[PDB]
């Protein structure tokens, strides 16, 4: 006797087929468990894709919790994020090849377009490309700085209140989205956390986890300290008071600020010099203006100088070495920084 | 009172400068921590080189360790891996960009070009490029599958015995070496350990380290089993006869050669059904062969069949459950799958 066979379950979004998404070949870049790639949808909708590296431990895994992270935004934080389209499953016989235009074996998920161009590379083209992608007014960098922070804050704020963390707040993770009036949107929640119980919470442990060293504080790469009891539903929004692991993202928003509104600050040397200098100084932004900044005659400040210094007032408060001193991304969006200009005279 | 400053320090390898180093865009490829692009080195050798991902924590220190283990490979192993040609650290102000073809600020890696072509991208055109690729006279499965696990198992016995466990062997990581017979060569040694500590260890450590799904042994992710004593100056050479990390590395040559020498299993899907069948039945061979093999009809197996299953027999010794039973590099390497057979070549000799 023979073990007898079954079907397959494949995973599908209503409204979406196989046949309905052409991939163009050549990705868009990779990431530590995923690779992403342009498509179009049923003919003339401008989407991304995104599967599991067949090379990497757990990929599929992962890329299952960032399905599940997805379809929490999607409910919860409309336009935060990239739009979510669903997903896609293909078994072996009845996949394709990249470079024929055809979706391969594997879960997929899938995206709107919303921009060919991330924060990170219109900064470094330039204050100016960057303002007119953002349809950013004040084309200065105290302009895009308060224009790209506000849009910024506002949205970690919305995935903080459904329990999102996001963990991977960078210029290269924001998108300004031209069809959108070229407001920014997150992408990339492949590390991103769901710390409340809804009904379960995803990707959320004690210790540290995936980073970029580029925007994580050195000391603090996890969302729960390693001592930190493993969450559950029970005691998930006591943890979530005692240990702040939303202000993880914090800190990642202070370092998007940080190069907005300074040019110099906008490669990965002249952030980490920055960062160094300012943990010498034991974090504090007044010691490094004080202290530093005469060292860095080759830049200009002058968007975090502006108006009482309220720049560098919310950098500090974005990027306090203690978590239970850091702003939380709701209340930054409220300070002076942000406000009106009074008496305009039109 | 002000302080001071000074120079930076950069690392580099005499007689490469960055001014003799035109980098391609468009990355050959992108494994876990870092990026490799093809590149012109004084204007008429052909060079791959590697910077670390900005994205990726300790993708620098991962670099470094690379930089290391090619180091020790290029002083003790010569011939086993790609030739390795040194780094070049850039600064932020000597910098340039990839788009006009210079190298970025951070460390650098270089290699020479060993050949255009894996033996993944080779084996999944055919048997017969694949051939002709390695200089193989014998175009057949198991003519090729002999001539390159010869090759492979030689290199990894000798990367062994100097302390290295690569960590990522597979089709991907063998090249076809053009300009050297078409012998073949592992790249990649970006997972490597050094197992001894000459002086010290490198990338050794308890746990489920980097592991590429495919080519490990599913609850085998590690070199050391987790909990065990963490590698020491004194406790080394005892973890290497107690754990035998070198014999991930024979787990991954199984696979290559299962690849080899089955057309069918050369794909994914083909390797990933085969090893969840084997799994299924104990990891025995013979057992696969009498329980399984009959649902295989799509595929043939001479190359493992012929000589009274000598190939069978060599997979089952590299491919076995246990790590003290599974053969070393060194030991397979003698096994009857390699053996001429009885008077061959005689129409010709002299
Ligand atoms: N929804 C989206 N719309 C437009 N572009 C996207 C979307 N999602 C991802 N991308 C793009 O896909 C790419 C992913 O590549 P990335 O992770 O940066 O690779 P690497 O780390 O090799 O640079 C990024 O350039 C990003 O801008
Ligand atoms: N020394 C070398 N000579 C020629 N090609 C090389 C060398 N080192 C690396 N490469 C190529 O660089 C690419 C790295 O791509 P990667 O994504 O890391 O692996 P994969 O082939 O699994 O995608 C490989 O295609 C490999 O063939
Ligand atoms: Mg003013
Ligand atoms: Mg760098």
């Amino acid at each position: 006797l023979k073990a007898r066979g079954g079907p397959k379950t494949l995973r599908r979004t209503p409204g979406v087929e196989p046949k309905d998404i052409r991939v163009l070949p050549g990705p868009l870049g990779s990431g530590n468990f995923g690779t992403v790639f342009r498509g179009v949808f049923k003919g003339d909708q401008d989407v991304v894709l995104k599967n599991a590296k067949a090379d990497v431990m757990a990929a599929e895994e992962l890329l299952e919790c960032e399905m599940d992270v997805n379809y929490h935004v999607h409910a919860n934080a409309k336009g935060t994020c990239a739009r979510f389209m669903g997903c896609i499953e293909l078994g072996a016989k009845d996949g394709g090849e990249i470079y024929n235009g055809t979706l391969t074996e594997g879960l997929w998920l899938m995206w709107a377009n919303e921009g060919e161009n991330t924060v990170e590379a219109l900064m470094r083209r330039g204050t100016a490309p960057l303002a007119t992608a953002m349809a950013c007014a004040d084309a200065t960098e105290l302009g895009v700085t308060k224009k790209a922070m506000r849009e910024l804050l506002g949205s970690l704020a919305r995935l903080h209140e459904c329990g999102v963390v996001h963990r991977d707040v960078k210029p290269a993770n924001l998108i300004a989205a031209e069809k959108d009036g070229g407001v920014l949107k997150l992408i990339d929640l492949g590390a991103a956390a769901l710390c409340l119980p809804l009904p379960e919470t995803l990707n959320y442990y004690p210790g540290d986890g995936p980073a970029d060293p580029r925007y994580a504080k050195a000391d603090e790469l996890y969302l729960l300290p390693p001592g930190s009891p493993r969450p559950t539903k029970d005691n998930a929004a006591k943890l979530w008071e005692a240990h702040k692991p939303d202000r993880f993202d914090s800190w990642s928003a202070g370092c998007v600020m940080l190069q907005l509104a300074v040019v110099g600050l906008r490669t990965d040397a002249g952030l980490e010099r920055f960062l160094a200098d300012y943990k010498a100084v034991g974090y504090d932004v007044n010691a490094f203006r004080g202290e530093k900044s005469g060292e860095y005659g080759t830049m200009d400040f002058a968007a975090l100088d502006a108006n009482g210094g309220a720049g560098w007032d919310l950098c500090q408060r974005l990027m306090e070495a203690e978590r239970d001193a850091r702003a939380s991304c709701e209340a930054a969006l409220s300070h002076a920084f942000f406000d009106a200009a009074a008496l305009e005279h039109h």
